[PDB]
């Protein structure tokens, strides 16, 4: 793995929790990780989770929340029929997009996930190959 | 296929991209500071390894009215360790330097700067000097 990046025993993870003043939104966090050649960290098994936890330990970043690459995201007819026709007014539909939800990691031994407004300022975790 | 970052002059035939930094007289830096700045971006002070790369930079100069300005390049005098000779210039064969010697000769004093006119010529000057500067980055890479 790159310059000190949690080595999955596969994937490399790196925490980013410098200060509460430079926390980013999910989108910014994702741009930051992508500009590095990777992306926001994805957790696909217990192993990957232990790794991030060791990183949290090794750095003393207990209890901090981190953005993970978790993201959520059309209209259907109730009766089941297919949407073979549309007559939306200009710009419609549009409400189903004023808010989006993303998943954050609770940095304690439970290592649990919670979804929240993708616009919250948070620490984040990247993953490079 | 590697491509150049958010608008940086791309060397059509190589893997380098260039960007001018001429924010004005009160923004100028030293070779080392300029180097720190460029590497901080994930790049480095610009190297000119051929004519095409030189032309890419000249086109950057033109597109920004940066005519007649001076820019730092990654050009730096390295002080080859084979440089010592005797008083008449004869080469040194036998040697009896103390432990760790020689070593004062390694002090970095001279760096290269680019004259932003059509000549695109280089001049070696004291690295302490304040100049505008140019960075380069590898394609496929983002600042
Ligand atoms: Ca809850
Ligand atoms: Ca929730
Ligand atoms: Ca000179």
């Amino acid at each position: 793995c790159p310059e000190d990046w949690g080595a999955s025993s596969s994937l490399c993870f790196k925490l980013y929790a410098k200060g509460k003043h430079e926390k980013k939104t999910w989108f910014e966090s994702r741009d930051f990780c992508r500009a590095l050649g990777g992306d926001l960290a994805s957790i696909n098994n217990k192993e990957e989770q232990q790794t991030i936890w060791r990183l949290i330990t090794a750095s003393g970043s207990y209890h901090k929340l981190f953005w993970l690459g978790l993201t959520y995201g059309g209209f259907t007819w109730s009766d089941g029929s297919p949407v073979s026709y549309e007559n939306w007014a200009y710009g419609e539909p549009n409400n189903y997009q004023n808010v989006e939800y993303c998943g954050e990691l609770k940095g304690d031994p439970t290592m649990s996930w919670n979804d929240i407004n993708c616009e919250h300022l948070n620490n984040w975790i990247c993953q490079i190959q």
